[PDB]
């Protein structure tokens, strides 16, 4: 129970392995080809007049399952500002997310912006500056650049006692390893994240699966 921040803040940090890539655009699928070794997905997400989190996650296969574990620092925050001052709306719109290769990490770069509906009618931008990098030695493929295009649709758990969020999106490519042939049933996923925002501290378990086939993610997420 308990978080301080609002849950839609959270949701782009809470796996784009599972994105759904075209067959004209496998080549391009660098999230798949670090598997199972994993990446590592660095960002810093700038709220506009706001604080910012920078976080650190290493996505992986542990056995049978998709690992997301995640750190994150949320500092500069204002006190009556739309995020600590839970002004958002369940709701939201993102941008696609711009990828483009990162020749330095042998991984990717990405650039999106999301914008979070605030209760007063304005718009509180969350701008995400993104990069992967791979953690195993084997062949990663390094993409052209291209976007992924995401849909999303947050609930609750009418069974459920802890203050938590029910997620569903859908995620699809547009524009070796054999780590893609992995993803070719529906896979299970286990979240985790250690949150310090503000210096308030908390933490996020989140589980599900995913079906890379159709860009298919359902999770639950619960807050300790």
């Amino acid at each position: 129970g308990k978080l301080p921040v609002p849950w839609p803040t959270l949701v782009t940090t809470l796996v784009q392995c599972f994105s759904r890539y075209p067959d004209h655009m496998k080549r391009h699928d660098f999230f798949k080809s670090a598997m199972p070794e994993g990446y590592v997905q660095e960002r810093t997400i700038s709220f506009k007049d706001d604080g910012k989190y920078k976080t650190r996650a290493v996505v992986k296969f542990e056995g049978d399952t998709l690992v997301n574990r995640i750190e994150l620092k949320g500092t500069d925050f204002k006190e009556d500002g739309n995020i600590l001052g839970h002004k958002l709306e369940y709701n939201f719109n993102s941008d696609n997310v711009y990828i483009t290769a990162d020749k330095q990490k042998n991984g990717i770069k990405a650039n999106f912006t999301v914008r979070h509906n605030v209760e007063d009618g304005s718009v509180q931008l969350a701008d995400h500056y993104q990069q992967n990098t791979p953690i195993g030695d084997g062949p990663v493929l390094l993409p052209d650049n291209h976007y992924l295009s995401t849909q999303t649709v947050l609930s609750k758990d009418p069974n459920e006692k802890r203050d938590h969020m029910v997620l569903l999106e859908f995620v699809t490519a547009a524009g070796a390893s054999q780590g893609e042939e992995l993803f070719t049933g529906v896979v299970p996923i286990l979240v985790e994240l250690d949150g310090d925002v503000n210096g308030h501290k908390f933490s996020v378990r989140g589980e599900g699966e995913g079906d890379a086939t159709i860009g298919k993610l359902t999770l639950k997420f619960i807050s300790t």
